[PDB]
Parts: C-alpha cells; structure tokens; sequence
C-alpha cells in the first residue's frame, strides 16, 4: 500500500524544512522535481498528497471522481465555516446543499438565458458608468467586483446594488481585501501551524472579523427576507431556502438550518463576486501588455457582433479568437493555483499508492494550465493553445481552471458567460489604454497563496466613437 513519495517529515513541524521561502505553490513545484507528478508532503502534522500534471489531476478527480470528491479544510477560514456552507461541507451535507443551490439558483436565473439577459444589462450599466469616468485613470478593481457581484446577488439576494452605494462598496472591498489576506503568507504559514499560531494575534484574526461583517449583512438580510416571504412566490435563493427551512423542522437532520443559509449564502456571495471579477482584472492588465491582441478582438467583434447591438452569448461561437484569448487569460491568470483542498472519501488506490481515508489531496491546478505536455509555450500568452490550423476553437486537456469532478466549480456556467459578455461589451464600446509601457507591464501576482491576486493598476477606458 503505502503513501506516495515525499520528504521524511519531522514531528510537529512536518516538511517545513523542505519548504521553499516563496510559499506553498512554489514548494510543491520544487518537490515535484525530486519526486514527480504525484508525491506526499506533510504540512506540519497533517499529511497531504500533492498532484502535479494534467494527467495526475484527471487520473484522480476524473477517473475516480468519488474517492476524491471530499473537501479539505483551508487553515484561515475553517473557523468561520466550521465545515458548513456549500463549499466546505462534506458527505451527504454536501450533496444536500450542492444539489439544492445548484438547482435553486439554476431555476431562478443561472442555468442560462434569464441570467444572460441580466448580464448584458449589468454590462450595459458598466458601460455608461465607464463613460462617466470620461476615461480618467481609474482602478477597475472595485467596479469589476461590482458587475460580477450584482449578477450573483440577483440570484441569491434577488436585488441589485448601485455602483456607489456605500454598503455595497464595503462588502466588495471586504471580499477583495479578504481574498488577499486568505492568499497571503500567514494564510499559509497558518495552514501548517494553525493549531500553533491561532492562540496569538495575526491576519488570521482579521480574516475572521472580515467575513464577520459579511455574515452580518447576510444574516440581517435573511431577517428582512424572512418577514416578506410570500410562499406563493419566492423572490430569490434565500426565500426558497427559507421555505424549505421552515418546511423541514420535523427532521432535526435536515442540513437546512441557518448555519448553512449564512455560510452557503457566503460561499456563493464571496466566490460569485471574487474570482470572475479578478479574472477580468487580470484579463485587462494582460490587454495592455499586448495591445495588438486587443485590436484583433475589437475587429472580431466588428465582423461578428458588428457594433450596433450589445454582444449576445451566441456570439461566443462565431468569435473563436476572443474565446481563445479568454481561455488564455484564464489559463495564465490561474486565480486558484492549487485548487480548494480535497480529501479521499475512502481508502483509495492511486497509481500504486494507497491513500488512507480522509487524507488531504491538493490538485495543483496551476501545473495543469501551465503543463508543457499539453501547452506548447505554456508561459507565453498564446491564443493558439486553443485553436486549430483553420483558425477555429480547439479543446485542450490542460485547461482546467474551474477544476474537475463533482467538486468542479459550481459556477463554471455563469463565470464563463460573465467573462465573455463583460469583456467584449467593454472592448466593444471602449478602448483601454494605460500610462505604462507594454514591455514594462508586469503580471507577477501581488499575492500568491491559495489564490493569485493580480497586482493593482491604473487603466483608462477611452470611449470609442
Ligand atoms: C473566474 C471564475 C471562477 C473560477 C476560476 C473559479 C474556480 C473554482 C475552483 C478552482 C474551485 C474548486 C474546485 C475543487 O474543489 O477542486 C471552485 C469551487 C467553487 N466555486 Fe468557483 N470559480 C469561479 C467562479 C465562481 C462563481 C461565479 C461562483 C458562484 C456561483 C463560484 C462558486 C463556486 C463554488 C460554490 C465552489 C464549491 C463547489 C463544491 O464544493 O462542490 N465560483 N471554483
Ligand atoms: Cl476559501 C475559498 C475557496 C474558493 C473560492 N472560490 C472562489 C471562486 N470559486 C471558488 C472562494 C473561497
């Protein structure tokens, strides 16, 4: 049986000595050199199994997507989730919420259409709020978080917030700031010595007080939604959850109990707002480094969508180039370097090693988007990776930014749609430009932990006439 190869760990400390100074990801890469694609590492006491390569990630999450369908714990945030919510819940509790939220939000907009029209709309706004900026050097960080947040809030909270609404701007600002702490160094030195450090002050405390405020807003908005619930017509995700939360109060095992409502509404409100938004942020920072790549996208929009009607989702097909630039933005982006933690649900048999039940598994996704076996020139923005000789969209076994298996990003649908509608609708109406010389544009992440934060930058949105 035995666990995969890795360095011999010391008591308490685990393989802390073999760890690279830069952080976790870098470390897993420096060990893959000595052991290869699949190997074992001990983060302090807890042994994890790292997975590198496009192959290893699928042989596990795709070909045995049941023994790996288990969610692990993320150091700094377990305190607030304690295993609840739809993202961190396990076993039956997981399927319980997963299916519910996947179904609730779906037949409430998501799925397709109702949301598409919602996005073209939110985008329409993002376009007039940008005209207002009269193309003055701004910081799209906040604004971006807004447009992707509204899309999700309309599904969960049902309502939509104004771009300059103080409350709204605080949750957003809170999400951003928090993701940045969740991906900092402590958020990692914690993963290791969480039990050790938690007794002393640090950023781990700040991540708590942060999610707190949000949980409040979530919570105090559950009350508002409470006294206004017209069972004959639910308004959003909260109502539906409320209708079934009240319904099953005779089954003291129904995972539908506040704890979840808040933590699930937080999982969908944080992710739904966070990633899609910083992907575009990274996207555009990449559109300044390569202005010649923008001209094309703005031309492909011109041939297809023309320029007298907002981009529709259908257009993603007739626009194979822009599709590839996005897959490439997403690929180089790599917002989630080593995917949210996993765990085998049973004694699993993998490649010749026997991973005991409940053993944490990290699917280094970064080493799948950057894999040389599937991506020629993986470290170079190359819309080619996703195209054939006849210049058409081509699939690629290495493109797994949302991940794979039963734990695959619940919101892959929305996201891919939001990206294509916002991204083109903007480039359709505006033409980015920034004071920094393209060769000087740096894409190195500002923070790289469980998440990759693109450095902050200024960009002006010159209107196109
Ligand atoms: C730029 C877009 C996005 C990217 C790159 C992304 C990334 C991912 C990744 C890498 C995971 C972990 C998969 C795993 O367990 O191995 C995940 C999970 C998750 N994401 Fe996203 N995500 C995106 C947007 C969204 C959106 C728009 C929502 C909200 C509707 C969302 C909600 C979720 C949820 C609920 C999970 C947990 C799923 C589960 O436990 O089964 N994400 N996503
Ligand atoms: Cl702790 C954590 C992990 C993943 C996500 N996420 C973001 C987008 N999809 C998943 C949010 C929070």
């Amino acid at each position: 049986g035995k666990l995969p190869p890795g360095p011999s760990p010391l008591p308490v400390l685990g393989n802390l000595l073999q760890m690279d100074r830069k952080g976790l990801l870098r470390s897993f890469l420096r060990l893959r050199e000595k052991y290869g694609d699949v190997f074992t590492v001990y983060l302090g006491s807890r042994p994890v199994v790292v997975l590198c390569g496009t192959d290893a990630i699928r042989e596990a999450l795709v070909d045995q997507a049941e023994a790996f369908s288990g969610r692990g714990k993320i150091a700094v945030v377990d305190p607030i989730f304690q295993g609840y919510g739809v993202i961190f819940a396990n076993g039956e509790r997981w399927r319980a919420l997963r299916r519910f939220s996947l179904a609730t939000m779906r037949d409430f907009g998501m799925g397709k259409r109702s949301v598409e029209e919602r996005i073209q709309e939110e985008a329409r706004c993002l376009v007039e709020e940008l005209r207002k900026s009269k193309g003055a050097l701004l910081d799209n960080t906040l604004l971006f978080h807004s447009i992707t947040s509204n899309i999700i809030c309309s599904i969960v909270f049902g309502k939509r917030f104004d771009y300059k609404d103080p409350v709204f701007l605080r949750l957003l600002d809170l999400f951003f700031q928090s993701f940045s702490l969740i991906s900092s160094f402590s958020s990692q030195v914690f993963e290791l010595f969480s039990g050790f450090l938690k007794y002393f002050p640090g950023t781990h405390r700040q991540i708590y007080r942060n999610l707190q405020e949000i949980n409040t807003f979530i919570g105090q908005s559950v009350e508002k939604h409470r006294a206004t619930l017209d069972p004959s017509n639910p308004r959003d995700f909260i109502d539906v959850y409320l209708l079934r939360m009240e319904k099953d109060k005779s089954d003291p095992s129904s995972e539908f109990h506040h704890q979840n409502l808040i933590l699930t509404v937080l999982s969908l409100f944080f992710a739904g707002t966070e990633t899609t938004s910083t992907t575009l942020r990274y996207g555009f920072l990449l559109m300044l480094k390569y202005p010649h790549v923008t001209e094309r996208v703005q031309k492909e929009i011109e041939q297809v969508i023309g320029s007298h009607r907002p981009p529709a989702l259908d257009d993603r097909a007739k626009m194979p180039y822009t599709d590839a630039v996005i897959h490439e933005i997403q690929r180089l982006g790599d917002l989630i370097p080593f995917g949210v933690p996993h765990t085998v649900t049973k004694d699993t048999q993998f490649r010749g090693y026997v991973i005991p039940k409940n053993t944490e598994v990290f699917p280094v996704l970064s080493s799948a988007l950057h894999d040389p076996r599937y991506f020629e020139t993986p470290n170079t923005f190359n819309p080619g990776h996703f195209l054939d000789a006849n210049g058409a969209l081509k699939r690629n076994e290495g493109f797994m930014p949302f991940s794979l298996g039963k734990r695959i990003c619940l919101g892959e649908g929305i996201a891919r749609t939001e990206l294509f509608l916002f991204f083109t609708t903007i480039l359709q109406n505006f033409s980015i430009a920034s004071p920094v010389p393209p060769e000087d544009i740096d894409l190195t992440p500002r923070e790289s932990g469980v998440g990759n934060v693109p450095p902050s930058y200024q960009i002006r949105f010159l209107a196109r006439h």
